């Protein structure tokens, strides 16, 4: 159930594909809570591909539903990244996350 929420700017046709190791500036967001997590912060903007099971499945959903310049908005369901278990210290169990995404990428 991700639901993608896109701020409009971009060129609309550069879908990442498999094999395609894309750069994702990035920032983590508790719904009713405060931030988690913030590629801006260590300014090395997030290099990883699509297919390898790295993020988690609502990211992975997303990032594919996006195009080069793109900023959308994200919104994870919490069965799909740690709703059943949560992160230890940093998700609770059950925590439904926000993500603010931008594809400025390669490949």
């Amino acid at each position: 159930g991700v639901e993608i929420e896109t701020i409009s700017p971009g060129d609309g046709r550069t879908f990442p594909k498999k094999g395609q190791t894309c750069v994702v500036h990035y920032t983590g967001m508790l719904q009713n809570g405060k931030k988690f997590d913030s590629s801006r912060d260590r300014n090395k903007p997030f290099k990883f591909r699509i297919g390898k099971q790295e993020v988690i499945k609502g990211f992975e959903e997303g990032a594919a539903q996006m195009s080069l310049g793109q900023r959308a908005k994200l919104t994870c369901t919490p069965d799909v990244a740690y709703g059943a278990t949560g992160h230890p210290g940093v998700i609770p169990p059950n925590a439904t996350l926000i993500f603010d995404v931008e594809l400025l990428n390669l490949e």
